[PDB]
């Protein structure tokens, strides 16, 4: 299935920074209003609720940058080609959050609920409102859909 | 995705009442430790995380006695082979408990961590620790599976 990550206090979509189809190794995943091919996902499973969040339009997957197993607070998110265990993230559709395999989620960098365009996300431990999201269709931006198959 | 429906607290089972593979039409829903074919469940999505909960067996699926939207705290858990909106569930695996569309939960009649073996199921509203169920291999009770697809 493929789907748009949307931050649900704000109503924008994770992105690769610059919206290409092929971003390089190590570009950051932003948060920004446009709606177009190039923010479009789908998820990998790997381990039961464990899989790899993949960037359709070019094939890299979602990684806290540097490949820690249990990132710090404030590391970046990034596309990168690689897949292995520390690209591992949980799309909690019950909660509305995405969680690294480490234990903690993915945030707008520095907590706005409502952050401009291209504004980074990070790796943080905390759990909140301006953290959730949620799988909708491209279609359909307010219509949830089952990123799970 | 085959699977088992397993007590998190006390590691029974949900099964058919007898365990029989053509369940009568509102057989009661139970906990018991045993592990057989005729207790493995399927899920089939409706509608994002709303489905029904399907017995291999017999193709019957989990409703509330009587087909309610909003069943009371206390109604039996049955088998039916009924389809409708009042026999969805969804199968919180993040939360691990698993909700009837109307917000209420399954749950040990009585809410003990270790019913008895034949203990009744019922809809409860309240959340702890004793209504919470994992989704597990019918080849290792202790395996979490995807139950989404």
């Amino acid at each position: 299935t493929t789907f748009l990550i949307k931050h649900k206090a704000s109503g924008k979509f994770l992105h690769p920074y610059g919206g290409s189809s092929n971003p390089a190794n190590n570009t950051k995943l932003v948060l920004h209003s446009d709606i177009h091919e190039r923010m479009y996902f789908q998820f990998d499973v790997v381990d039961e609720r464990w899989g790899y969040i993949k960037h359709v339009a070019s094939g890299k997957i979602v990684h806290p940058y540097g490949g820690q197993a249990n990132p710090p607070n404030e590391t970046n998110m990034v596309l990168h080609q690689d897949r292995h265990d520390r690209a591992l993230f949980a799309m909690d559709f019950f909660n509305d959050n995405i969680m690294h395999k480490g234990g903690k989620y993915i945030h707008p960098k520095g907590g706005s609920p409502n952050p401009p365009n291209n504004t980074e996300t990070v790796i943080h431990g905390d759990k909140h409102a301006a953290m959730e999201f949620i799988f909708v269709s491209p279609k359909n931006k307010d219509k949830r859909v089952l990123v799970y198959a």
